[PDB]
C-alpha cells in the first residue's frame, strides 16, 4: 500500500583494510517507500546530516578516517540502522628515535621487545646485529610479537642490535634505532641449565570456521641443541601443525571438538630435569544468530499488552540492545519500554507515539546480527 | 647452519575489492637464508623477473589488474610458492544501448531480465515504469539476479520499463534502456489460478562458518492476496529466516546440521489446489586442512625409495598437486618422481637434481592450503 518501511538489500561485509591516499566510497543502499534520507555515523558520532545522498566519499584516506561505519536510512515509517562495517586504514609512523640498553646474565635467555611503532597493522620484523641478520636457529626465536629471544646468551652476543619493520599492506618499511645489548659474566654453574619456559601460551579464543590460529611456547635450557619442545592434548603429544623447531602450534580450521586445554611441554634430552610444562586453552566463539525474530509488522491496540520477541543463540551468549528508529532505548528514557531476560521487549501501555522501527541488535566479540519490525499503533 | 630454506612470515588473507584509479601494493614477506629474490605471478603468467624487490605496486588499478595474484621466493635452497590471494577491481561499464520488447498473457507472470551489464560485484536494481518506482509487494518481487517478477499481470502493467543500477562498492550508477511490456488478453479463464512455482530455489553449497546464505522460491497463482509461499524440513514447516512475503529464506552461520534438503511449498488459501513444491538442496564445503604433513627437512640416499606424506582432509575431498622449486610435477615431466592416491609422493630412484624444495598444495572450491619440505640428497 506504498507504506514501506525501510530495509537494506546490500549486507555490509568483512572488514576491509585499504591504503593512505586511496579514494574510498562507502554506499547505504536500502528499499523502501520513497523519498529516503541516509545519514553516517562513525564511531557513535554522526558525520552527515539528512539527505537524499546514499553515498559517502572519502576522496583521499586518512590514520583519522579509520572506524566503524554506520548508515541511517529513514522514511516516514521510521529509521533504520544498518550493521557497522569496519574500515581499517594501512599506516606506519616512525619509532622514537632515542636507543636503548639491556643487560643479561650470561647463559640465559634475553628478550629484546620491538620498539614502540604505530602500525596497522604491526609490521613484520627483519631483526639484525650490526648489519648482520639474525635468523630463527635452535637457540634463537622470534615472537609472534615481534620479540627477539636469545636463548643461552654468550659473551659473543654483545652488540647493537635493531630490526627493519616492513608493513605488509603498503609495504613501507621503518628501520628502529638500537637496542645495545651487554651480556654479563656468572659464575660458571650454567653448564646444564633445567629447562625454563621464556614465553608461554597464553588463552587463545577464535572465530568459528577461521582459517587457522597459532599457539606459541619458547623454552631455555643447556644444552640448547638437546632441547625439545612438544605439545600435548589428553595428555597425547602432537604431531602435526607444527612450526618453528616445534614452538609454535597451528590449529586450522577450528571447530567445536578443537576446544579446551593444549600443554606445552618442554624436555632437555639426555638428562633428568622435569619438563617444564605450560597451559593454554584454546576456545571457538560462536557468531550470533537468531532462533526468534519479530515479524516484519505487528498491530497494537493503544494502551495494550505487547511482547516483541528477539532470542539468539552463540558463544558466549549475546548481548542485546533496542532501538526505536534508530535511537537506543537506552537512551530513549522511557518507562513505557521494559527489556526482558528471555530476550524479546515488553511494552504493557501504548501511545500515539509508540510507532515507528523497533530493532533488535544481538552483538558478541563474533560480530553482530540485527532484527527489526514495525510497530503500528491503531487509532 | 645458513642454510634455511624460505617460508613466509605473512599468511595472506581473504579476497580484497579496490576500486579503480587506487593505488594497491602487494608484499613478499618471507624468511630465510639471504639473498632472497622475489617474483610474482597472475593467472598462471608471470608479472616480473627475479629481483630483490619484495614489493610489487599499482599505481592506478584498472580492470585488467584483477586476479589470482601469487609470489615466488627463492634462494640457494630452492624456491617456494604462495597461496594465491584474490585482487578484485571495483568497475561498472554501461548498458547495451538498444531497447528490448516483451509479451506476456494477461494474467500470467512477466519476468523482466535485468539487461546485460559488466560489473563487478553485480550492482543493485532499482525498478521503473516510465519514472514511478516499482516497490516490491504481493504480486511484484525481485530475484537475488535483479529480475523484475509481476505475478498476474493485467492490461494496467504495459509500459516501458527500466532500471537504475549502483554498485554498492564504487557508488557509480548507469541507467538501463526499456523493456517494452506488452499484455495481450486471454480468455477469461484466469479467474482462479493454480500455484505454480516461477523461480525455484536452485542447489545452494556455501562456506562453513559463513555469515548467512538465501535461497529464493516465487510463486505465482490467483488471486494473488490469498497465495501463501512456506519451507519445510524434514516435513516441519519453518518460521525463522523468512524474507520477502515468505520467497527469501535465510540460513545464517549454517554447519554440519545445516545440510540437505530444504523443501519450498506454495499454497493458495481458500482452494482446493495442490500445493506447488519445488526441493533445494544446501550442502557445506569444509575447507581442507591437513592430518600429515611432511617434515620441513628429510634426508635421502642416492637411488633410494622415498615417501613424502601429503594427507587432507574437508569436503568435498581435497585435490592435491605438487610442485618442485615452484614448478609443477605435471609441467616437470619426470618419470622418477609419482603421485600417491593415498596423498603422498613416491620416489624411487634419487639423483642429484632431485635436491630442492617440493611443496604439496591441497585445494578444493573453499580454497587450498600448502605444505612443503626440503629434500637434502646425501652425496
Ligand atoms: C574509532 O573507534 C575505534 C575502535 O574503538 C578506534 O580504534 C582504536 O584505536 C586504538 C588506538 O588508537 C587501538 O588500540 C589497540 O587495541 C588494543 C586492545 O587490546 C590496545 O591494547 C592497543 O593499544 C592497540 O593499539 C585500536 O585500534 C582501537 N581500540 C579499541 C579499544 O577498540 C579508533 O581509533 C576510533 N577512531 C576515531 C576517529 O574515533
Ligand atoms: C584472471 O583469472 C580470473 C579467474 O579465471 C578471471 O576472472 C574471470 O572473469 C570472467 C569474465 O572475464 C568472470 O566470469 C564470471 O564467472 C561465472 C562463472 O559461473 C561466469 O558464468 C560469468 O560469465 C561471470 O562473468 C569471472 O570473474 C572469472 N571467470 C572464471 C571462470 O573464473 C580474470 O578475468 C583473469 N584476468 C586476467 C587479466 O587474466
Ligand atoms: C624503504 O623505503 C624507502 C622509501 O621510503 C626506500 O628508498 C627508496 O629507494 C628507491 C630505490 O631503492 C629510490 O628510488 C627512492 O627514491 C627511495 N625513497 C626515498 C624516499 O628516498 C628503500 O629502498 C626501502 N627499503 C627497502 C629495503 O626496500
Ligand atoms: C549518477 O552518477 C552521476 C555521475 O556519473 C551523477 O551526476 C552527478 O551529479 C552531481 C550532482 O547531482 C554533479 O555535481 C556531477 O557533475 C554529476 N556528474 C556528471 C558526470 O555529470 C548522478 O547524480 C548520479 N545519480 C544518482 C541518483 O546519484
Ligand atoms: C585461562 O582460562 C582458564 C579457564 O579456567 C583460567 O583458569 C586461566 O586462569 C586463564 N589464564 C589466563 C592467563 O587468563
Ligand atoms: C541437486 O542435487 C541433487 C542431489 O542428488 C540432485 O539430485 C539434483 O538433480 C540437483 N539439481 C540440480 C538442478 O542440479
Ligand atoms: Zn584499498
Ligand atoms: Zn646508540
Ligand atoms: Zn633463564
Ligand atoms: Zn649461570
Ligand atoms: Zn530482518
Ligand atoms: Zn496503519
Ligand atoms: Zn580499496
Ligand atoms: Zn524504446
Ligand atoms: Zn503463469
Ligand atoms: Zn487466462
Ligand atoms: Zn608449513
Ligand atoms: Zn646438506
Amino acid at each position: 500500500q506504498d507504506d514501506v518501511a525501510p530495509y537494506f538489500k546490500t549486507e555490509p561485509g568483512l572488514p576491509q583494510i585499504h591504503l593512505e591516499g586511496n579514494r574510498l566510497v562507502l554506499t547505504c543502499l536500502a528499499e523502501g517507500s520513497w523519498p529516503l534520507e541516509f545519514k553516517w555515523i562513525r564511531n557513535d558520532s554522526e558525520l552527515t546530516t539528512y539527505s537524499s545522498e546514499y553515498k559517502y566519499i572519502i576522496p583521499s584516506l586518512q590514520k583519522l578516517d579509520a572506524g566503524f561505519y554506520r548508515c541511517v536510512v529513514r522514511n516516514r515509517m521510521g529509521a533504520l540502522l544498518q550493521r557497522k562495517s569496519e574500515i581499517q586504514v594501512a599506516y606506519m609512523g616512525n619509532f622514537m628515535d632515542t636507543d636503548q640498553r639491556k643487560t643479561v646474565s650470561q647463559g640465559h635467555a634475553a628478550l629484546l621487545n620491538l620498539l614502540p611503532i604505530v602500525s596497522c597493522p604491526q609490521p613484520q620484523v627483519t631483526w639484525f646485529r650490526e648489519g648482520h641478520k639474525i635468523i630463527p636457529s635452535s637457540r634463537i626465536a622470534i615472537t609472534l610479537e615481534n620479540q627477539l629471544v636469545i636463548l643461552a646468551t654468550t659473551a659473543s652476543d654483545a652488540g647493537a642490535y635493531y630490526v627493519q619493520a616492513v608493513n605488509e599492506k603498503n609495504g613501507e618499511n621503518k628501520t628502529s634505532p638500537f637496542i645495545h645489548l651487554s651480556v654479563a659474566r656468572d659464575t660458571g654453574t650454567h653448564e646444564a641449565m633445567a629447562p625454563i619456559i621464556v614465553v608461554a601460551p597464553g588463552n587463545r579464543s577464535v572465530v568459528a570456521g577461521s582459517s587457522e590460529t597459532t599457539l606459541e611456547c619458547i623454552a631455555n635450557a643447556r644444552p640448547v641443541e638437546e632441547l625439545s619442545v612438544h605439545w600435548k592434548r589428553n595428555g597425547v603429544r602432537l604431531t602435526s601443525g607444527l612450526h618453528s623447531y616445534g614452538r609454535r602450534l597451528t590449529i586450522t580450521n577450528p571447530t567445536s571438538a578443537d576446544t579446551g586445554m593444549y600443554v606445552c611441554e618442554a624436555t632437555l634430552r639426555g638428562s633428568t630435569f622435569e619438563p617444564a610444562r605450560a597451559r593454554a586453552f584454546l576456545s571457538i566463539i560462536e557468531p550470533p544468530y537468531f532462533t526468534a525474530e519479530p515479524e516484519s509488522r505487528i498491530l497494537g491496540e493503544v494502551e495494550e499488552t505487547m511482547d516483541i520477541p528477539c532470542r539468539a543463540m552463540g558463544v558466549p551468549l549475546p548481548t542485546l540492545q533496542w532501538y526505536k528508529d534508530a535511537v537506543p532505548l537506552s537512551k530513549l528514557q522511557n518507562p513505557r519500554y521494559k527489556v526482558l531476560p528471555s530476550g524479546g521487549l515488553h511494552i504493557q501501555k501504548l501511545s500515539p507515539e509508540d510507532s515507528g522501527i523497533f530493532q533488535c541488535f544481538a552483538s558478541n566479540e563474533g560480530g553482530e546480527v540485527q532484527t527489526h519490525t514495525y510497530l503500528d499503533v491503531t487509532n
